[PDB]
Protein backbone atom coordinates (compact mmCIF):
# COMPACT_ATOMS: atom_id res chain seq x y z
CA UNK A 1 0.00 0.00 0.00
CA UNK A 2 3.00 2.54 1.05
CA UNK A 3 1.27 3.19 4.01
CA UNK A 4 3.25 3.40 7.61
CA UNK A 5 1.74 4.12 10.67
CA UNK A 6 3.46 6.25 13.29
CA UNK A 7 2.29 6.03 17.17
CA UNK A 8 2.43 9.39 18.40
CA UNK A 9 3.44 9.57 22.02
CA UNK A 10 0.63 10.84 24.63
CA UNK A 11 3.28 13.29 25.86
CA UNK A 12 3.65 14.67 22.33
CA UNK A 13 1.15 18.13 21.67
CA UNK A 14 0.13 16.26 18.63
CA UNK A 15 -1.21 13.52 20.64
CA UNK A 16 -2.89 15.95 23.34
CA UNK A 17 -4.46 18.00 20.76
CA UNK A 18 -6.14 15.23 18.37
CA UNK A 19 -7.53 13.48 22.01
CA UNK A 20 -9.02 17.32 23.03
CA UNK A 21 -11.02 17.63 19.87
CA UNK A 22 -12.67 13.90 19.74
CA UNK A 23 -13.10 14.22 23.51
CA UNK A 24 -14.58 17.89 23.45
CA UNK A 25 -16.85 16.92 20.50
CA UNK A 26 -19.10 14.11 22.10
CA UNK A 27 -22.21 15.32 22.62
CA UNK A 28 -25.47 13.27 22.92
CA UNK A 29 -27.88 11.58 20.29
CA UNK A 30 -31.24 11.99 19.82
CA UNK A 31 -31.71 7.85 19.51
CA UNK A 32 -31.03 7.76 22.92
CA UNK A 33 -27.64 6.11 22.21
CA UNK A 34 -29.06 3.27 20.24
CA UNK A 35 -26.75 3.53 17.15
CA UNK A 36 -23.37 4.22 18.79
CA UNK A 37 -23.78 3.52 22.80
CA UNK A 38 -24.30 5.31 26.07
CA UNK A 39 -21.21 7.28 26.74
CA UNK A 40 -20.14 10.79 27.73
CA UNK A 41 -16.28 10.53 26.84
CA UNK A 42 -13.68 8.13 25.64
CA UNK A 43 -10.72 6.26 26.94
CA UNK A 44 -8.11 6.90 23.79
CA UNK A 45 -6.12 3.59 23.22
CA UNK A 46 -3.62 4.61 20.95
CA UNK A 47 -3.15 7.75 18.18
CA UNK A 48 -1.25 6.77 14.91
CA UNK A 49 -0.08 9.22 11.91
CA UNK A 50 -0.90 8.35 8.52
CA UNK A 51 1.85 8.32 6.13
CA UNK A 52 1.27 7.39 2.63
CA UNK A 53 3.23 9.92 -0.05
CA UNK A 54 1.05 8.65 -2.73
CA UNK A 55 -2.50 9.59 -1.29
CA UNK A 56 -0.86 12.90 0.20
CA UNK A 57 0.43 13.72 -3.31
CA UNK A 58 -3.70 12.92 -5.00
CA UNK A 59 -5.06 14.66 -2.16
CA UNK A 60 -2.47 17.89 -2.36
CA UNK A 61 -3.27 17.95 -6.01
CA UNK A 62 -6.91 18.08 -6.14
CA UNK A 63 -6.56 20.77 -2.53
CA UNK A 64 -4.86 23.17 -5.22
CA UNK A 65 -7.57 22.59 -8.14
CA UNK A 66 -10.20 23.68 -5.64
CA UNK A 67 -7.93 26.46 -4.23
CA UNK A 68 -7.68 28.05 -7.72
CA UNK A 69 -11.31 27.55 -7.73
CA UNK A 70 -12.28 29.38 -5.15
CA UNK A 71 -10.21 32.93 -5.04
CA UNK A 72 -7.18 30.09 -3.60
CA UNK A 73 -9.11 28.85 -0.44
CA UNK A 74 -9.35 25.31 -0.23
CA UNK A 75 -11.52 25.37 2.96
CA UNK A 76 -9.57 22.72 4.15
CA UNK A 77 -11.13 21.50 7.88
CA UNK A 78 -10.25 18.77 10.25
CA UNK A 79 -13.06 16.08 10.53
CA UNK A 80 -14.29 12.91 11.94
CA UNK A 81 -15.38 9.50 9.90
CA UNK A 82 -15.70 6.51 10.90
CA UNK A 83 -16.92 3.13 8.97
CA UNK A 84 -16.29 -0.55 8.99
CA UNK A 85 -13.75 0.51 6.29
CA UNK A 86 -11.15 2.09 8.07
CA UNK A 87 -8.37 -0.03 7.60
CA UNK A 88 -9.02 0.18 3.52
CA UNK A 89 -9.03 3.43 3.26
CA UNK A 90 -5.71 4.12 5.77
CA UNK A 91 -3.88 1.67 2.82
CA UNK A 92 -5.99 2.31 -0.32
CA UNK A 93 -7.31 6.13 0.22
CA UNK A 94 -11.05 6.87 0.17
CA UNK A 95 -13.04 6.02 -2.81
CA UNK A 96 -16.76 5.77 -4.17
CA UNK A 97 -16.71 2.25 -2.15
CA UNK A 98 -16.70 4.39 1.43
CA UNK A 99 -19.71 6.42 -0.15
CA UNK A 100 -22.58 6.16 2.16
CA UNK A 101 -25.17 5.79 -0.98
CA UNK A 102 -28.20 6.40 0.94
CA UNK A 103 -26.56 9.64 3.23
CA UNK A 104 -29.25 12.65 2.98
CA UNK A 105 -27.49 14.74 1.02
CA UNK A 106 -27.03 12.24 -1.68
CA UNK A 107 -24.31 9.59 -2.41
CA UNK A 108 -21.25 10.67 -0.71
CA UNK A 109 -18.29 10.36 1.81
CA UNK A 110 -19.61 12.23 4.95
CA UNK A 111 -17.69 13.62 8.14
CA UNK A 112 -18.28 15.34 11.30
CA UNK A 113 -17.48 17.82 13.83
CA UNK A 114 -18.92 16.08 16.35
CA UNK A 115 -16.47 12.47 16.55
CA UNK A 116 -19.46 11.28 18.50
CA UNK A 117 -21.80 11.70 15.43
CA UNK A 118 -18.72 9.45 13.07
CA UNK A 119 -18.55 7.47 16.37
CA UNK A 120 -22.57 6.01 15.62
CA UNK A 121 -20.71 4.29 12.28
CA UNK A 122 -17.86 2.31 13.55
CA UNK A 123 -20.11 -0.73 12.71
CA UNK A 124 -22.11 0.23 9.71
CA UNK A 125 -24.81 2.14 9.21
CA UNK A 126 -27.05 2.46 12.23
CA UNK A 127 -24.28 1.21 14.13
CA UNK A 128 -25.49 -1.97 12.62
CA UNK A 129 -25.26 -5.10 14.67
CA UNK A 130 -22.86 -3.65 17.14
CA UNK A 131 -19.34 -5.00 17.79
CA UNK A 132 -18.22 -8.17 16.02
CA UNK A 133 -17.41 -9.82 19.20
CA UNK A 134 -20.56 -9.19 21.56
CA UNK A 135 -23.00 -7.83 19.44
CA UNK A 136 -22.95 -4.90 21.36
CA UNK A 137 -23.82 -1.67 19.66
CA UNK A 138 -22.88 0.17 23.27
CA UNK A 139 -19.90 -2.52 23.90
CA UNK A 140 -17.07 -1.14 26.27
CA UNK A 141 -14.63 -3.56 26.02
CA UNK A 142 -14.27 -4.25 22.39
CA UNK A 143 -11.54 -1.61 20.47
CA UNK A 144 -12.88 0.96 17.92
CA UNK A 145 -11.77 3.07 15.32
CA UNK A 146 -12.18 6.34 13.80
CA UNK A 147 -10.52 8.64 11.32
CA UNK A 148 -9.22 12.10 12.25
CA UNK A 149 -9.67 13.54 8.33
CA UNK A 150 -7.76 16.68 6.28
CA UNK A 151 -11.02 17.69 4.37
CA UNK A 152 -10.90 19.75 1.52
CA UNK A 153 -14.36 21.78 1.35
CA UNK A 154 -14.08 24.52 -1.31
CA UNK A 155 -17.06 26.14 -2.08
CA UNK A 156 -19.47 24.50 0.00
CA UNK A 157 -23.64 24.26 -0.42
CA UNK A 158 -25.41 24.85 2.43
CA UNK A 159 -28.17 22.17 3.44
CA UNK A 160 -30.83 23.64 6.61
CA UNK A 161 -31.76 20.05 7.92
CA UNK A 162 -33.28 18.40 10.62
CA UNK A 163 -21.51 8.62 -6.47
CA UNK A 164 -23.15 11.85 -6.75
CA UNK A 165 -21.77 14.86 -8.32
CA UNK A 166 -21.25 17.91 -5.87
CA UNK A 167 -23.78 20.80 -6.38
CA UNK A 168 -22.84 22.55 -9.64
CA UNK A 169 -20.59 25.35 -8.93
CA UNK A 170 -19.74 23.97 -5.42
CA UNK A 171 -17.47 21.33 -4.25
CA UNK A 172 -19.20 19.79 -1.21
CA UNK A 173 -21.91 20.18 0.99
CA UNK A 174 -22.88 21.43 4.32
CA UNK A 175 -25.53 19.64 6.25
CA UNK A 176 -26.39 21.90 8.73
CA UNK A 177 -28.31 21.48 12.02
CA UNK A 178 -31.58 23.18 12.41
CA UNK A 179 -32.90 21.52 14.78
CA UNK A 180 -31.13 20.07 17.96
CA UNK A 181 -29.60 23.32 18.78
CA UNK A 182 -26.40 21.20 20.91
CA UNK A 183 -25.48 19.47 17.04
CA UNK A 184 -22.35 20.50 14.68
CA UNK A 185 -22.21 20.23 11.51
CA UNK A 186 -21.80 17.58 8.78
CA UNK A 187 -20.16 17.73 5.76
CA UNK A 188 -20.35 15.70 2.32
CA UNK A 189 -17.54 15.44 -0.46
CA UNK A 190 -18.07 14.12 -3.94
CA UNK A 191 -14.49 13.04 -4.66
CA UNK A 192 -12.43 10.84 -2.31
CA UNK A 193 -9.48 13.09 -3.54
CA UNK A 194 -10.32 15.61 -1.43
CA UNK A 195 -9.61 13.78 2.08
CA UNK A 196 -6.63 12.64 3.55
CA UNK A 197 -7.30 9.93 6.14
CA UNK A 198 -4.11 11.59 8.61
CA UNK A 199 -5.16 10.28 12.28
CA UNK A 200 -6.20 6.65 13.06
CA UNK A 201 -7.68 6.59 16.59
CA UNK A 202 -8.04 3.80 18.40
CA UNK A 203 -10.47 4.06 21.56
CA UNK A 204 -13.24 2.29 24.08
CA UNK A 205 -16.12 4.01 24.44
CA UNK A 206 -16.76 4.73 28.45
CA UNK A 207 -19.50 3.48 30.53
CA UNK A 208 -20.87 6.79 32.48
CA UNK A 209 -20.57 6.62 35.97
N1 LIG B 1 -20.63 3.54 2.34
S1 LIG B 1 -20.04 2.56 3.44
O1 LIG B 1 -20.17 1.24 2.90
O2 LIG B 1 -18.66 2.90 3.69
C1 LIG B 1 -20.95 2.64 4.84
C2 LIG B 1 -20.80 3.94 5.59
C3 LIG B 1 -21.90 4.78 5.72
C4 LIG B 1 -21.81 5.98 6.41
C5 LIG B 1 -20.60 6.35 7.00
C6 LIG B 1 -20.51 7.66 7.71
N2 LIG B 1 -21.59 8.48 7.64
C7 LIG B 1 -21.56 9.70 8.25
C8 LIG B 1 -22.64 10.57 8.20
C9 LIG B 1 -22.55 11.81 8.82
C10 LIG B 1 -21.41 12.19 9.51
C11 LIG B 1 -20.29 11.35 9.59
C12 LIG B 1 -20.34 10.11 8.97
C13 LIG B 1 -19.22 9.15 9.00
O3 LIG B 1 -18.16 9.40 9.61
N3 LIG B 1 -19.38 7.97 8.37
C14 LIG B 1 -19.49 5.53 6.85
C15 LIG B 1 -19.59 4.32 6.16
ZN1 LIG C 1 -17.64 -6.11 22.11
Amino acid sequence: SGTILIDLSPDDKEFQSVEEEMQSTVREHRDGGHAGGIFNRYNILKIQKVCNKKLWERYTHRRKEVSEENHNHANERMLFHGSPFVNAIIHKGFDERHAYIGGMFGAGIYFAENSSKSNQYVYGIGGGTGCPVHKDRSCYICHRQLLFCRVTLGKSFLQFSAMAHSPPGHHSVTGRPSVNGLALAEYVIYRGEQAYPEYLITYQIMRPE
